[PDB]
């Protein structure tokens, strides 16, 4: 990840507590984890802190708030990451499979 080691550690905190968010849904986030950790450049991780923030209200609003959902706002991160392409439909079927777990539970 280029940037100073101050950057880098930052934005490798925020990239790390992210996957953890998305991780904690219970449903395979593997794609967005993957893409999360892609990243390259710790200053577009930074700038884009809060916006790309998975909150803690509920997970149903987390996913739908997500900017990730954008392929307009993930063109951000075409220079600096792997699979930005695929993360809109990848978010598609993590919407699914969750609302497939709440109605089997």
């Amino acid at each position: 990840m280029i940037g100073s080691e101050k950057q880098v550690n930052w934005a490798k905190s925020i990239i790390e507590k992210e996957v953890e968010a998305w991780e904690a849904i219970g449903v395979d986030v593997r794609e967005v984890a993957a893409f999360l950790r892609s990243i390259s450049d710790a200053r577009v991780i930074i700038d884009n802190r809060n916006l790309i923030h998975f909150q803690s209200s509920g997970i149903s609003y987390s996913l739908e708030s997500s900017p990730l959902n954008s392929p307009i706002f993930l063109r951000r991160f075409s220079a600096c990451s792997v699979g930005f392409e695929e993360i809109p439909t990848a978010l598609q079927r993590i919407r699914s499979v969750y609302t497939a777990k709440l109605l089997e539970d």
